[PDB]
């Protein structure tokens, strides 16, 4: 009785974390890539003067 | 009973996945262009002036 429904639920697991996982993926693919355009949009030495924008 | 319930759900949860992978995709490149053409209206050294606009 036991065995089956941990067994059942063993599987179910195994594709929730598929589903946590990809959830982590593709929130993160999105977040560097915006990211990515962030930056590129500023500049290397723009972006490096606003953050050590101080006398 | 409970493995259809959970596999049904399953699939389910795969696409509402691709929906919420979606919201963060679309949402992102839509900021990000918003960025590329907030960034490249003002100037790569405009921007740099204007956050490290300090003496």
């Amino acid at each position: 009785r036991v065995k089956k429904v941990r067994e059942m639920e063993l599987i179910y697991a195994r594709a929730q974390l598929e589903l946590e996982v990809s959830k982590a993926q593709q929130l993160a693919n999105v977040e560097a890539k915006k990211f990515k355009e962030m930056t590129e949009a500023l500049g290397p030495g723009t972006i490096r003067d606003l953050a050590v924008a101080g006398p």
